[PDB]
RNA sequence: CGUCAAAGCACUUUGCAAAAGCUAACGUAUCUGUUUCUUGCCUUUUACCAGAAACAGCCGUUUGUAAGGUGUGCUAAUUUGACUGUAUAGUUUUUGUAAUCUUUU
């Protein structure tokens, strides 16, 4: 990251780890390889909330865009 | 070559499915891109240098199956499978040593 890693979230169902920040960046750190796989581009500004839905493979994040 | 069974037949157009099952060229061919890292040449970013790992596209190949098209036959031809497939009256099996009678329990 380039600016304070705000969020984090490990998923239990997949060996992934997530992160967020004041970069607009949302990442998918694969835990088996220990590198990033996916960016989730779309957020207009610094993201704070990072939380992983329990059933459905789905990811929720929110920040100052004033939107989840 | 011979029998039996199945089926139109050869050639072709599309659709739809698949293509490491026990280490192996689906392609004796071979190109671009994204991300993550490492080094080059550099300060405008792009455009690039040349290595890695992870993903992707693209140009092609094979198979099965479905419907079609052309030419030929449906009073035929071709394909496909399957099979415990040969002929011997003269000594080891399919051209007879068989026939017949009687006693014992």
């Amino acid at each position: 990251h380039i600016a304070t890693v705000r969020g984090l979230a490990v998923s239990p169902r997949h060996p992934y780890l997530f992160s967020c920040g004041e970069d607009k960046m949302v990442k998918c750190w694969d835990l088996e390889t220990n590198k990033v796989i996916r960016h989730y581009h779309g957020h207009l500004s610094g993201v704070y909330a990072l939380k992983l839905h329990p059933t459905l493979d789905v990811l929720v994040t929110a920040g100052r865009d004033a939107v989840a």
